[PDB]
Protein backbone atom coordinates (compact mmCIF):
# COMPACT_ATOMS: atom_id res chain seq x y z
CA UNK A 1 0.00 0.00 0.00
CA UNK A 2 1.46 3.47 -0.88
CA UNK A 3 -0.28 7.06 -0.95
CA UNK A 4 -0.79 7.36 -4.45
CA UNK A 5 -4.73 8.68 -4.99
CA UNK A 6 -7.28 8.83 -7.56
CA UNK A 7 -4.83 6.74 -10.45
CA UNK A 8 -6.69 4.48 -13.33
CA UNK A 9 -4.90 1.03 -13.17
CA UNK A 10 -4.10 -0.04 -16.59
CA UNK A 11 -2.04 -2.81 -15.61
CA UNK A 12 -0.55 -4.94 -13.01
CA UNK A 13 2.05 -2.25 -12.78
CA UNK A 14 1.31 1.07 -14.18
CA UNK A 15 -1.09 3.59 -13.25
CA UNK A 16 -1.78 6.21 -15.34
CA UNK A 17 -3.68 10.09 -13.62
CA UNK A 18 -4.10 13.21 -15.06
CA UNK A 19 -2.13 15.31 -12.96
CA UNK A 20 0.28 18.32 -12.12
CA UNK A 21 3.64 16.42 -11.79
CA UNK A 22 5.30 18.97 -9.57
CA UNK A 23 1.72 18.72 -7.35
CA UNK A 24 1.36 15.39 -7.52
CA UNK A 25 5.11 15.01 -6.09
CA UNK A 26 4.53 17.83 -3.35
CA UNK A 27 1.63 16.25 -1.90
CA UNK A 28 2.81 12.33 -2.42
CA UNK A 29 7.18 13.10 -1.60
CA UNK A 30 7.59 10.10 -3.18
CA UNK A 31 10.82 7.91 -3.43
CA UNK A 32 11.18 9.06 -6.36
CA UNK A 33 10.05 11.37 -8.86
CA UNK A 34 11.68 10.82 -12.66
CA UNK A 35 12.69 13.75 -14.50
CA UNK A 36 11.86 14.59 -18.52
CA UNK A 37 16.19 15.70 -18.54
CA UNK A 38 18.01 16.19 -21.21
CA UNK A 39 21.90 14.89 -22.13
CA UNK A 40 22.63 18.34 -20.73
CA UNK A 41 20.46 18.67 -17.42
CA UNK A 42 19.60 21.88 -18.62
CA UNK A 43 16.11 22.25 -17.18
CA UNK A 44 14.75 24.96 -19.05
CA UNK A 45 10.98 23.90 -20.12
CA UNK A 46 8.29 20.87 -20.32
CA UNK A 47 8.39 18.93 -16.68
CA UNK A 48 12.13 20.02 -16.13
CA UNK A 49 11.65 23.24 -16.27
CA UNK A 50 8.78 22.91 -14.06
CA UNK A 51 10.18 20.63 -11.33
CA UNK A 52 13.35 23.00 -11.45
CA UNK A 53 11.61 25.75 -10.53
CA UNK A 54 9.65 24.28 -7.66
CA UNK A 55 12.89 23.76 -6.16
CA UNK A 56 14.00 27.51 -6.39
CA UNK A 57 16.50 26.01 -8.79
CA UNK A 58 18.55 23.83 -6.50
CA UNK A 59 17.73 21.14 -9.05
CA UNK A 60 19.86 23.06 -11.59
CA UNK A 61 22.61 24.23 -9.52
CA UNK A 62 23.40 20.30 -8.44
CA UNK A 63 22.92 19.16 -12.18
CA UNK A 64 25.91 21.65 -13.07
CA UNK A 65 28.00 20.40 -10.42
CA UNK A 66 27.14 16.83 -11.65
CA UNK A 67 27.79 17.96 -15.46
CA UNK A 68 30.77 19.30 -14.51
CA UNK A 69 32.28 16.39 -12.91
CA UNK A 70 30.75 13.61 -15.29
CA UNK A 71 30.19 14.93 -18.76
CA UNK A 72 26.78 14.46 -20.07
CA UNK A 73 24.51 11.21 -20.09
CA UNK A 74 23.65 9.20 -22.84
CA UNK A 75 20.12 9.22 -24.39
CA UNK A 76 18.67 6.57 -23.05
CA UNK A 77 20.82 6.82 -19.84
CA UNK A 78 20.12 8.52 -16.43
CA UNK A 79 21.63 9.36 -12.92
CA UNK A 80 19.84 9.53 -9.37
CA UNK A 81 20.20 12.98 -7.70
CA UNK A 82 18.75 15.08 -4.88
CA UNK A 83 14.49 14.82 -5.27
CA UNK A 84 15.18 18.50 -3.34
CA UNK A 85 11.55 19.59 -1.57
CA UNK A 86 10.10 17.46 -4.14
CA UNK A 87 11.15 13.52 -2.99
CA UNK A 88 13.48 11.37 -1.95
CA UNK A 89 15.45 11.27 -4.87
CA UNK A 90 15.09 12.40 -8.65
CA UNK A 91 15.97 10.03 -11.36
CA UNK A 92 16.65 11.57 -14.38
CA UNK A 93 15.99 10.06 -17.70
CA UNK A 94 16.64 11.06 -20.79
CA UNK A 95 14.00 10.05 -23.54
CA UNK A 96 14.84 11.02 -26.98
CA UNK A 97 13.64 14.56 -28.32
CA UNK A 98 12.34 13.84 -32.66
CA UNK A 99 12.48 17.18 -32.36
CA UNK A 100 16.46 16.99 -32.44
CA UNK A 101 16.16 13.91 -34.71
CA UNK A 102 16.86 11.37 -32.24
CA UNK A 103 16.01 7.64 -32.60
CA UNK A 104 12.56 6.46 -30.99
CA UNK A 105 13.98 3.06 -30.45
CA UNK A 106 16.06 4.25 -27.80
CA UNK A 107 12.88 5.18 -25.45
CA UNK A 108 12.78 1.39 -24.32
CA UNK A 109 16.14 1.81 -23.36
CA UNK A 110 14.65 5.37 -21.63
CA UNK A 111 11.82 3.54 -19.64
CA UNK A 112 14.80 0.48 -18.73
CA UNK A 113 15.84 2.92 -15.92
CA UNK A 114 12.76 2.58 -14.05
CA UNK A 115 13.12 -0.96 -13.63
CA UNK A 116 16.05 -0.28 -11.18
CA UNK A 117 13.40 1.22 -8.84
CA UNK A 118 10.38 -0.20 -7.27
CA UNK A 119 8.21 2.52 -7.05
CA UNK A 120 8.16 6.14 -9.44
CA UNK A 121 6.14 8.76 -9.90
CA UNK A 122 6.94 9.88 -13.39
CA UNK A 123 5.99 11.54 -16.56
CA UNK A 124 5.65 9.59 -20.17
CA UNK A 125 9.12 9.65 -21.43
CA UNK A 126 9.35 11.83 -24.88
CA UNK A 127 5.85 13.27 -24.77
CA UNK A 128 5.22 16.90 -25.28
CA UNK A 129 8.04 18.99 -26.02
CA UNK A 130 10.44 16.08 -26.81
CA UNK A 131 8.15 15.31 -29.79
CA UNK A 132 7.23 11.73 -29.92
CA UNK A 133 3.52 10.29 -29.62
CA UNK A 134 2.61 9.85 -26.18
CA UNK A 135 0.01 6.89 -27.06
CA UNK A 136 3.60 4.94 -28.15
CA UNK A 137 5.33 6.65 -24.97
CA UNK A 138 2.23 4.53 -22.70
CA UNK A 139 3.04 1.85 -24.54
CA UNK A 140 6.49 1.70 -24.26
CA UNK A 141 5.75 2.38 -20.89
CA UNK A 142 3.76 -0.43 -20.33
CA UNK A 143 5.74 -3.23 -22.21
CA UNK A 144 8.75 -2.06 -20.79
CA UNK A 145 8.60 -1.43 -17.02
CA UNK A 146 7.82 -3.70 -14.66
CA UNK A 147 8.02 -1.76 -11.02
CA UNK A 148 5.28 0.01 -9.75
CA UNK A 149 5.10 3.65 -12.02
CA UNK A 150 2.73 6.11 -11.60
CA UNK A 151 2.35 8.53 -14.60
CA UNK A 152 0.92 11.83 -14.41
CA UNK A 153 -0.44 13.08 -17.30
CA UNK A 154 -0.73 17.28 -17.65
CA UNK A 155 -3.28 17.63 -20.10
CA UNK A 156 -6.48 16.41 -19.53
CA UNK A 157 -7.23 15.94 -23.07
CA UNK A 158 -4.33 14.05 -23.85
CA UNK A 159 -5.42 11.57 -20.71
CA UNK A 160 -8.78 10.93 -22.03
CA UNK A 161 -7.04 9.91 -25.59
CA UNK A 162 -4.37 7.85 -23.70
CA UNK A 163 -7.19 5.98 -21.28
CA UNK A 164 -9.82 5.57 -24.23
CA UNK A 165 -7.43 4.33 -26.64
CA UNK A 166 -5.27 2.42 -24.54
CA UNK A 167 -5.24 -1.35 -25.52
O1 LIG B 1 6.69 14.36 -20.59
C1 LIG B 1 5.73 14.91 -21.46
C2 LIG B 1 4.44 15.31 -20.64
N1 LIG B 1 4.71 16.48 -19.77
C3 LIG B 1 4.30 16.67 -18.43
N2 LIG B 1 3.68 15.64 -17.76
C4 LIG B 1 3.28 15.82 -16.44
N3 LIG B 1 3.41 16.91 -15.69
C5 LIG B 1 4.01 17.94 -16.35
N4 LIG B 1 4.29 19.17 -15.85
C6 LIG B 1 4.90 19.97 -16.76
C7 LIG B 1 5.03 19.24 -17.93
C8 LIG B 1 4.48 17.91 -17.72
C9 LIG B 1 3.28 15.59 -21.63
C10 LIG B 1 1.83 15.61 -21.11
C11 LIG B 1 2.30 14.44 -21.93
CL1 LIG C 1 6.24 18.83 -21.90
Amino acid sequence: VNSFSGYLKLTDNVYIKNADIVEEAKKVKPTVVVNAANVYLKHGGGVAGALNKATNNAMQVESDDYIATNGPLKVGGSCVLSGHNLAKHCLHVVGPNVNKGEDIQLLKSAYENFNQHEVLLAPLLSAGIFGADPIHSLRVCVDTVRTNVYLAVFDKNLYDKLVSSFL
